[PDB]
């Protein structure tokens, strides 16, 4: 009775949990997607402050 | 036998994937926040490319 019933329900905590974080993590990604193509698309200015933005961008740490 | 133990392995996926999820949800929204940073430091500058930049970063869709 118990444990199945405790671990359905942890099933629906954490299922509600990742679509959460999974929505989240698509909306940072998506913006940072469009601000590597503002970059890309502006390195003909030799900005540095743009080439600072790319660093943090292609960090992986 | 079968409910219980179904449902411990979901719970073992499932919590594999939100850790996997929330260190990427974290990673990129670390990079956000130090752009927006970089952005907020050069306002002084009336760069239109920051100003883009910017408004990427605050949309809400």
């Amino acid at each position: 009775d118990d444990e199945a019933a405790e671990l359905m329900q942890q099933v629906n905590v954490l299922k509600l949990t990742v679509e959460d974080l999974e929505k989240e993590r698509d909306f940072y990604f998506g913006k940072l997607r469009n601000i590597e193509l503002i970059c890309q698309e502006n390195e003909g200015e030799n900005d540095p402050v743009l080439q600072r933005i790319v660093d943090i961008l292609y960090a992986t740490d």
